[PDB]
DNA sequence: TTTTTTTTTTTTTTTTTTTTTTTTTTTTTTTTTTTTTTTTTTTTTTTTTTTTTTTTTTTTTTTTTTTTTTTTTTTTTTTTTTTTTTTTTTTTTTTTTTTTTTTTTTTTTTTTTTTTTT
């Protein structure tokens, strides 16, 4: 691995935004259908 | 060993621009002054029977000047076009909801030092 390794802006943007979007969708905002709680409520309880 | 070329930051102080303190004009805001509404009671006004002498409408006839009337030529009415205003689709922007990422301030208390004023 070199000190500097070029990366396309499209791939970096796609990877970063998809990681953030999937993380939010799966574990910040929507509730689970079974227990009806977000991860915040589950962890607090 | 002496002597010669070049390079920049300072003696800089002045020109240009920027920043920061100012105060005229149309849009708010508190006051006094004039329009509204509900009670008391109060002499006062006003609703309803009886009698009465009145003065205007309906028998009948008359005319004349407003109702008949026809026609010329105007002139208001209608047509087209275009501009001005009103009104409603369209678009844009902003706010709130709930989990996330980030920050930012005001005062007590004592003791010692800078930092201005007299």
């Amino acid at each position: 691995a070199r000190e500097i390794t070029p990366v396309n802006i499209e791939e970096e943007l796609k990877s970063s935004y998809l990681d953030y979007a999937m993380s939010v969708i799966v574990g910040r905002a929507l509730p689970d259908v079974r227990d009806g709680l977000k991860p915040v409520h589950r962890r607090v309880l």
